[PDB]
Order: C-alpha cells, then sequence, then structure tokens
C-alpha cells in the first residue's frame, strides 16, 4: 500500500521506473507548456508513484491498486510495457510546439509564459532571439551568450568547486556565517542543472549586507559572468544574487547558474526545507499542510491564518513532527 501524498512516503534519488517515469513526465511537460496545470499535476502524479515503487512494473497488473494511476497515465504504460515506445509521447517529442517551448524555457530568465508568447510571435531558435535583442531582459541575454555551457549538466564534482570559493568569500566577509548547498545536489543527485546555496549567521541580524560582500570578492576573483542582486520583497521575499559563475577548468573555464540565497537563522529551517525540493514533494507538502492541518507552509515559515500564529523550528525535522508526518531525509525527497 502507497500513500497518496509524495510527503508520506520515501524517494529515493534511484529507482526501478525510469522508462515509464520519463515517458509520464514528458506528457506532464507538455501540459505545462499548454497552459494544463490540471494535466501536468495529474501526469506528475502518477510519475511519483513510479519512483517510488520498490520493484520495477513490468505488466500492466502491477498498476492495481496504486494512487494516482487514471485511464490516460494506464494506457500510456501499458504501451511502452507492450511495444516498447509510447505513440503519444514520440508525437510530442517530434512536435516543434514542444522542441520549442523546452528550448526557450530551458533559457536563464525564460518561463512558462514567456516561452509561449516567444512562440505565438513567431520565434523557433536561439538565433532567432538573438536576432530580436530588444525582447530580451538583461537575464535572458546572459542566459543566451551561455547557452551551451549552462545545458551541460553541472557535475557534483563542479559543485564542490563551486560550494569552496563561496564559503571561502563568506569566511573571509563575515566569520561565522554559513553556507549550505540545497536542491537536487542536497537530496544526493550526481548531475543538475544549477546550484543553489543558501546563507545564514548564528546571530539574528549579523548576515544583513553580507551578500553583496560576497558577491564583492567573488567579482574581484573574475567568477562571476552575470549578477544580479535583488531585495528582500518562492524564495523571492528572500535577499538573493542569480549568478553565472565562470568556472576554471584545466585549460579553459564553463559558465555555471548558481543562486545565492540569504535567510536570517530564524527562517532558515523553513529556507532549507523549500529549496531542497523536489518541486511536486514541496507541492506535496504545503497542499499536505494546507488540506490536513489547515496550516500555510512556505520557504518563511508554516503559519495558522485564523490564529495568527507562526511555528518556531530549529529544524527541518521540527517541522515534519508538528504536521504529524515521519521525517524524510532530503534523499528521500525525490518525489
Ligand atoms: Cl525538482
Ligand atoms: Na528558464
Amino acid at each position: 500500500w502507497m500513500p497518496a501524498y509524495a510527503c508520506q512516503r520515501p524517494t529515493p534519488l534511484t529507482h526501478h521506473n525510469t522508462g515509464l517515469s520519463e515517458a509520464l513526465e514528458i506528457l506532464a511537460e507538455a501540459a505545462g507548456f499548454e497552459g494544463s496545470e490540471g494535466r501536468l499535476l495529474t501526469f506528475c502524479r502518477a510519475a511519483s508513484v513510479l519512483k517510488a515503487l520498490p520493484s520495477p512494473v513490468t505488466t500492466l497488473s502491477q498498476l492495481q491498486g496504486l494512487p494516482h494511476f487514471g485511464e490516460h497515465s494506464s494506457r500510456v504504460v501499458q504501451e511502452l510495457l507492450e511495444h516498447g515506445v509510447c505513440e503519444e509521447v514520440e508525437r510530442v517529442r517530434r512536435s516543434e510546439r514542444y522542441q520549442t517551448m523546452k528550448l526557450f524555457t530551458q533559457i536563464f530568465g525564460v518561463g512558462v509564459k514567456t516561452a509561449d508568447r516567444w512562440y505565438r510571435e513567431g520565434l523557433r531558435t536561439l538565433d532567432d532571439l538573438r536576432e530580436q535583442p530588444q525582447k530580451l531582459t538583461q537575464q535572458q541575454k546572459a542566459g543566451l551568450q551561455h547557452h551551451q555551457d549552462l545545458s551541460t549538466p553541472v557535475l557534483r564534482s563542479d559543485v564542490d568547486a563551486l560550494q569552496q570559493v563561496v564559503e571561502e568569500a563568506v569566511g573571509q566577509a563575515l566569520p561565522g556565517a554559513t553556507v549550505t548547498l540545497t536542491g537536487g545536489f542536497r537530496r544526493g543527485k550526481l548531475q543538475g542543472h544549477d546550484v543553489d546555496f543558501l546563507i545564514t549567521h548564528p546571530k539574528e541580524g549579523q548576515e544583513a549586507g553580507l551578500l553583496p560582500r560576497v558577491m564583492c570578492r567573488l567579482q574581484d576573483q573574475g567568477l562571476i559572468l552575470y549578477h544580479q542582486h535583488q531585495h528582500s520583497c518562492h524564495m523571492d521575499a528572500f535577499e538573493r544574487s542569480f549568478c553565472i559563475f565562470r568556472l576554471p577548468q584545466p585549460g579553459s573555464w564553463k559558465a555555471v547558474r548558481v543562486d545565492l540565497v540569504v535567510a536570517p537563522v530564524s527562517q532558515f529551517p523553513f529556507a532549507l526545507l523549500g529549496w531542497t525540493g523536489s518541486k511536486l514533494f514541496q507541492r506535496e507538502l504545503r497542499r499536505f499542510s494546507r488540506k490536513e492541518k489547515g496550516l500555510w507552509l512556505n520557504s518563511h515559515g508554516l503559519f495558522d491564518p485564523e490564529q495568527k500564529t507562526f511555528f518556531q523550528a530549529a529544524s527541518e525535522e521540527d517541522i515534519f513532527r508538528h504536521l504529524g508526518l515521519e521525517y524524510l531525509p532530503p534523499e528521500q525527497r525525490n518525489a
């Protein structure tokens, strides 16, 4: 028996159903490209269930009794088991609409709304974008300049090298300040497409003005190709810098997307939880909090809108406990 909420079950990094989950996730991604959030969620939930299964699915009988497996998701798995290929998935892969939306949404600073607008305006290629630079934000221009590197998977060793320079800069600016790797790499991934670091200090307030000092140090060492600093107002209400680092390599260098976020230590457990992902895990964890416990969970806190009260967490463990969930370490949140 398989819990319906992704936050109520462990989902390891590696699993037995990658071909089936990948296919369902193509249909999910395509649905989101068309603005069908409902269909996206449905396909993502089906895929996530397969990632939690402790055995490979070899016959359609194994879908029986699983949550989130309606007719459409089931037919997709059936066709892959029976024919090795799913016609609908193959049509999506070959579609100009899907290929273009994937191309554009992968660029730094481009989301679905923008990509869809560009598609409707007749843009198809990266050179089409470069030919219309009046249409681009500074982030997008930087994303296009570095797109080859930025589409190259980031390795765990790259992440290690990056974490060292960030830690050096932080340590030199403010002794006692800490840097914590979050995102998929904290969940144990060996490759990824960007790198996220969360920065805090044990004495609330000592972190004020730290981020610009860190970026100054890194910029002076030649490690920064692009930097956009943003003051506080899902991590958008924290002070943050959107960066492209120039990562040295032997006789060469590679551009790498890195976000740095500063959180006051009181909000650190919530920021860490939020930014550790996976995207589906956190979506479901927030849904659970709201639907089951009537609490609003976000990257800054856990709030009862009716009592106007906040929960003081010291750790991620505290948050799970308060919600009545068994704790899952980051490597089991790969939903
Ligand atoms: Cl994710
Ligand atoms: Na993007």
